[PDB]
């Protein structure tokens, strides 16, 4: 039940995981996800994609060594992803993208 920004934003820095309503992509693959006809909720009922690694190709993130990017959705139930994701390091520092990785804030 965990999808809100603050939720999951509080989750993180305490409890350092992501909620169990969460998978990856490749979790929600194997479980026969198919990106293209939108049908998350019918093979993984309840639940959100979140937890692989973000990249920051765009060096949009700060960088520092030893730290790693993590995203995970935000506000999904059903049907086509979203735009929305939570980007969480390493050392816990917290932003969110609303348009598709383009641009970033910070949130805790």
């Amino acid at each position: 039940v965990i999808n809100t920004l603050d939720g999951v934003a509080d989750y993180l820095q305490t409890y350092h995981k992501l909620p169990d309503n969460y998978i990856t992509k490749s979790e929600a693959q194997a479980l026969g996800w198919v990106a293209s006809k939108g049908n998350l909720a019918d093979v993984a009922p309840g639940k959100s994609i979140g937890g692989d690694i973000f990249s920051n190709r765009e060096g949009k993130l700060p960088g520092k060594s030893g730290r790693t990017w993590r995203e995970a959705d935000i506000n999904y139930t059903s049907g086509f992803r979203n735009s929305d994701r939570i980007l969480y390091s390493s050392d816990w520092l917290i932003y969110k993208t609303t348009d598709h990785y383009q641009t970033f804030t910070k949130i805790r």
